């Protein structure tokens, strides 16, 4: 039994961090096959970051200027090249570990594994949500950037973040392996809003379902309730609204359990209205949202 | 910035992970160098398990009869051995991915890193703590047996905990890799009680310093106290007293945030008796106890 955060073992990321370094910037990079990724502003100075023209930087700049380090310094930089705020840096050698993987751009709800990572060395690992402001509540220091998030499902490690930027309100805002922000976001120093960070209804469901699977059911309701009717109660306390989609996904769970989703969404809305009086569900005393559906399938079966 | 339940990286002890066959028993083995650790319950048949003589039960099986999978069948058990509920498996390879490791038995409050494994193979990891009852809350479903705990510090990996058994509670009991049993616990399938499980008073307080440096500071009083009276108010709600060793471990903590231990300890004190009301700390509705002081620093530097 049990329902911890649980991350995926982090040995085939593990033998891809790198060390990256351009000018005096140290930084963490993906290496894969014989190219190496990094964030972009590997190549700024402190005084560029404010509003820097990278791709006038990356002019200064030529093959020998950046310096993979791995273990130990034999990376030569063969090429490279900007994907819209990475570096892919075209080397001799390619990884030995390298393991089956692939990128993919993961959706609102969606989780992974992140492996923190300074200065090339994985540091610890913990299961993270994109969350539908597009930031993430990791636990970044400072050169966390170019740390990576990944699924191993399927024997196959499908990377979905890198890490760039800690914002003002302490959450997290990085790119998917092609570069391109999750969210609005920019790898400015400008002040960047996230906005309201809706909860996302379909993982407090799974996790409520998690939760009759492991023996708490206090939260078990006698009545029932409607999509539309539970919908108006999650937009008073944004809460993401529920789709039939969601509810499809929830089916196997409502069938382990012999508990309808509209009556679980009837459990729900009593808890948002009426709180959780002080008890617990799972160890928490709030309402977790960051295990997927399928998530809570796989470590109670 | 952030705080999460980090676990370490896992690579090393996936690397060492093995599937083991004894009859129609299939539990996880761990390889290092030459010999193969696992559950001593291999054994066992179903109806053995109630209260079984398990020396005379090794005495009915030999080499031959114990199955070491790997990824692929390749192991030559050449040797047999019981250490207090662990087998031993002298074969024939040596594993390749032995990492640098040791054997630790670990003390309540200490934290260790789970590989939940499954038939040989790795599903997750997650950060757990020796409770005082000697239990772990952990998530391990049927065949978790054999799947261990470490800390991973300082290059080397510290073995603390094998998985054998959960208990009618729904929480996890086992050994270190020597064989003892972590607590009064035996490997039997008879109801065994877990005591009262006192909170971790020394993480609860490395918790909240983590908390003051991640920004949450509602909690911070105006009061102050002594370790005498703190202890009082610990003792009526079941927390673990408070000794010097553990404000000495402090020390850092303290440093950094500019807040005595023992105000940290009234405004701990506070939260004891007029509880949360409602606010949040560090995204937890409850006081956390599983980190310890030296987990704070290492995640908050």
């Amino acid at each position: 039994s049990g329902f911890r955060k649980m991350a995926f073992p982090s040995g085939k990321v593990e033998g891809c961090m790198v060390q990256v370094t351009c000018g005096t910037t140290t930084l963490n990079g993906l290496w894969l096959d014989d190219v190496v990724y990094c964030p972009r502003h590997v190549i700024c100075t402190s005084e560029d970051m404010l509003n820097p023209n990278y791709e006038d930087l990356l002019i200064r700049k030529s093959n020998h200027n950046f310096l993979v380090q791995a273990g130990n310094v034999q990376l030569r930089v063969i090429g490279h090249s900007m994907q819209n705020c990475v570096l892919k840096l075209k080397v001799d050698t390619a990884n030995p570990k390298t393991p089956k993987y692939k990128f993919v751009r993961i959706q609102p709800g969606q989780t992974f594994s992140v492996l923190a990572c300074y200065n090339g060395s994985p540091s610890g690992v913990y299961q993270c949500a994109m969350r539908p402001n597009f930031t993430i509540k990791g636990s970044f220091l400072n050169g966390s950037c170019g740390s990576v998030g990944f699924n191993i499902d399927y024997d196959c490690v499908s990377f979905c973040y890198m890490h760039h930027m800690e914002l003002p309100t302490g959450v997290h805002a990085g790119t998917d392996l092609e570069g391109n922000f999750y969210g609005p976001f920019v790898d400015r120093q400008t002040a960047q809003a996230a906005g309201t960070d809706t909860t996302i209804t379909v993982n407090v469901l799974a996790w409520l379902y998690a939760a009759v699977i492991n023996g708490d059911r206090w939260f078990l309701n006698r009545f029932t309730t409607t999509l539309n009717d539970f919908n108006l109660v999650a937009m008073k306390y944004n809460y993401e609204p529920l789709t039939q989609d969601h509810v499809d996904i929830l089916g196997p769970l409502s069938a382990q359990t012999g508990i309808a989703v509209l009556d679980m969404c009837a459990s729900l809305k009593e808890l948002l209205q009426n709180g959780m009086n002080g008890r617990t569900i799972l160890g928490s005393a709030l309402l977790e949202d960051e295990f997927t559906p399928f998530d809570v399938v796989r470590q109670c079966s």
